[PDB]
């Protein structure tokens, strides 16, 4: 096994090959390394041996070659594990790295624990755009950065346009992480897609972006990507792409826990049109605004308010007028999905306790159309202002289906779920959020429970008049998608 | 005998000195206008710091009868009254005397009487104008912007990195490039522009480690913070912008003090005129009525202010703003903001909505109501700032004639963008009480904002009532300490 191929290689029949000579170089990788890191290397020994029988169809060394493959393969997938070799080796042969942390979830689950998880994940690996097969900008990047980076983009002609409006943004405040430099025509941005689109509310950003995604567009016509793909596939620095893969799959991991963990029994027992707290009829009894509140709010952590996306601004209303009516009962936090806790966090916890807005701070507000008053109310009144939202729940769109909405409502709960659990001992909290992340929704896995059952809270919304009321949660959502179906599932026997 | 120094020492080896007084001389005939005054007296400095250096020398004597040449030239007939005044501040500083001799030659004909004198004496009295070489090295072209400072922090490197990276991280102190290899910092923020931006904790903590740098830089000497960064940090672009501002200032007070029309302002705003427009006030009480008549057929209305507690002339504006607008207020008017900074930030929060870092900071620094900058954008009306860095109050020792200076200087900045309006709109700025009405001056005396606006005095109370404030007569008058002096005067 380790002196097999050494002596071999070593007679010079041919000169040896460049890609062949890795793969000797791979398998001392494999031997050397220990724990989750041998498992991640033998992925890649494999997918090295695709490559070069792939390119070398009829040598000598392919018949070694294969007899590498089989006793690898073999070597990882041993038993129970056979189950999920077919759907991990798949995705193993283009994403070593995903592969082997899915590897690592199917040796737990061959050992009775996380039932499914593995089905889901392989499911899910090849099913989220976001996962697919991307090798970004793979050069030598700049280190003496003041901030990570997470594009590198070669804007080529559209560097003119560009360079004017990133410059009137760091004029203003805006974009501060972002360096050029023109020997190359790149751009170095410390900024996400999605970061850079919650900043359009700035015409100078809008611009900025605008010429960005032009530029990128511009360099793969071919494909049918959009903007905002071919940035990742094409222009993504190696280290925001490494944690963006890591970051899809904690919540796939973390919605699979939330979805059979959460006690959802005892929540209908509670809020239910049977429930024991009797919550709709006593608010409705109770009035004033002021009584309303201290019903939902006694022996409670808070209180969760729905909010229509169509038109409905209830919400957002009621939080910045009757803040004194809340701070009465007791709430220090106002929790919002419009925000991003990734970028806007820092700032507003900057802005609270200096008293100065950040430029980007006051571009995501008029972006999300929060107005200022809500923020210098806050501030006045002593609050604290969350996000309840975050990068990593970026909406994928699953071709043919309708499993990207899945992955929003879980992914955005997981989010604004942790906030709410880990504020100080004592402090209530007021969170706005939509009115499909309050009650039940379908899944993939069981199904996503809603920011409310994960809580222990009712599902809330307040009318034009401030008057509270309790939205019953659809339970005929609270199933697996039909194209889910009873599908080749990969299940283990132990 | 002008142009026979150009062989006389060379056919011992020349040195640098005596070289830079041939090469100078060479550029006096070549350069015109101006330029070619400010040469000359550049030229009459190296001869005396040459003379000065070497007062045992042959070529002494061969300079000597340049420097009378130089100065002869410069002051022919009438001019040779301002020979004296002018010739002692050439030679320690000639681009500020080049300025004043400008002045000066046309004072000789008849324009300005005693502007000349006003300029002179100003010139050695006012710190700021004192002389400052700045900064001698190298200056990066590369840094995107007109660097105004170029500060070496020895010890307070660290610290003042610290705040700059936490500064520019929240958008904040953007302007301002470190240089690691030789432990400076680029500044492209003036001192008062810093001082404007101290709300912000992470621009106060980066300034106050500026200073620290620079006091440490300078122990010995007994200046301020501010002054030894101007005479030892600061760009050479920027040193010779503030003196030219500041003799902008100095003679743009002078028109003011002889140009405004005080008896025709005096005659209708407070004897006769006081009365019958006091009636319309006290009779009308209601809030447009008010406004009506203090609107009719005039460019706008000032109300005045005591930085002590009185805030209500920010209070009124923000509050009934929809008021104002009927009668035909569009632009506000504002002391607490400066101009050379603040206002292109305002001109964009109105225009593309997302209010910049360092405006949100000035709000805070003056404690300035953040919804008045809201009810102003939501109904489409204007905010402009009255005041400037060239308004720098300056410390006149044995004297008061520092607060003359802002008093004029403040007013200059506020008069020029108020006027400067587009035909029709009407105005509303809140401005200090001391710069409403009459002041003392060193040549005449400085006139308020009311008078060369043709305005009342104005003041809100807490009862939203307009009551005009008398001009005060006494301080229309010249100061004790500069009256019966020695008067540089020409020639009819
Ligand atoms: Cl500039």
């Amino acid at each position: 096994n380790a002196q097999e191929l050494k002596e071999r290689a070593k007679v010079f029949a041919k000169p040896i090959g460049a890609s062949y000579q890795g793969i000797l170089d791979q398998l001392d990788l494999v031997h050397q390394a220990k724990g989750r890191d041998q498992i991640a290397a033998s992925f890649e020994l494999n997918k090295k041996i695709n490559d070069y029988i792939a390119e070398h169809p009829t040598s000598g060394r392919n018949q070694a070659l294969t007899q590498l493959k089989e006793q690898v393969t073999s070597a990882l997938f041993i038993g129970k594990m056979q189950v999920a070799q077919a759907g991990i080796d798949a995705i193993a042969q283009t994403r070593p790295e995903l592969a082997a942390r899915i590897f690592m979830v199917a040796i737990e689950e061959a050992n009775g624990k996380h039932v499914g998880l593995t089905d889901m994940m392989v499911r899910w690996a090849n099913e989220d755009p976001y996962l697919a097969p991307k090798h970004g900008y793979k050069g030598e990047t700049p280190s003496d950065l003041g901030f990570d980076a997470k594009y590198h983009v070669d804007l080529g002609e559209h560097y003119a346009d560009f360079k004017q409006w990133l410059e009137t943004s760091q004029s203003n405040g805006l974009l501060s992480k972002a360096t050029l430099d023109e020997s190359t025509k790149t751009v170095h941005l410390g900024y996400s897609y999605q970061e850079l689109q919650d900043l359009t509310g700035a015409e100078s950003v809008q611009m900025a972006f605008y010429f960005l995604k032009e530029a990128a567009k511009k360099a793969d016509p071919i494909s049918g990507d959009s903007a905002e793909m071919i940035l990742l596939k094409k222009f993504a620095d190696q280290s925001y792409l490494s944690q963006l893969d890591s970051d899809r799959m904690d919540q796939i991991e973390g919605i699979y826990r939330s979805s059979h963990e959460t006690d959802i029994d005892a929540w209908d027992r509670r809020y239910s049109g049977t429930g024991y707290d009797e919550l709709t009829n006593k608010l409705a009894s109770a009035t004033g605004v002021d009584e309303q509140l201290a019903v939902l709010l006694d022996d409670r952590k808070g209180l969760l308010i729905g909010e229509v996306h169509g038109s409905d601004v209830n919400g957002l209303r009621f939080v910045n007028e009757q803040m004194d009516a809340l701070k009465k009962q007791g709430v220090t936090v106002i929790g919002l999905e419009h925000l991003r806790s990734d970028l806007a966090q820092p700032l507003i916890d900057r802005y609270l306790a200096t008293g100065v807005m950040s430029s980007e701070l006051s571009a995501m507000l008029k972006t999300k159309h929060l107005d200022v008053t809500l923020f210098e109310n806050a501030r006045a009144n002593g609050m604290r202002i969350v996000a309840l939202d975050a990068n990593s729940s970026a909406r994928p769109n699953v071709q043919g289906t309708e499993h990207g909405l899945m992955y929003r409502a879980g992914a955005a709960n997981n989010i604004a779920v942790e906030v709410l659990q880990n504020l100080p001992d004592g402090e209530k909290f007021v969170a706005i959020y939509g009115k499909a992340h309050l009650q039940s929704h379908k899944g993939i896995e069981g199904f996503v429970p809603g920011i409310t059952h994960r809580l222990d809270l009712p599902a809330l919304k307040v009318s034009d008049s401030n008057q509270f009321t309790v939205e019953q949660d659809d339970v005929s959502l609270r199933v697996v998608y039909d194209d889910v179906a009873n599908k080749p599932k990969i299940t283990f026997k132990g």
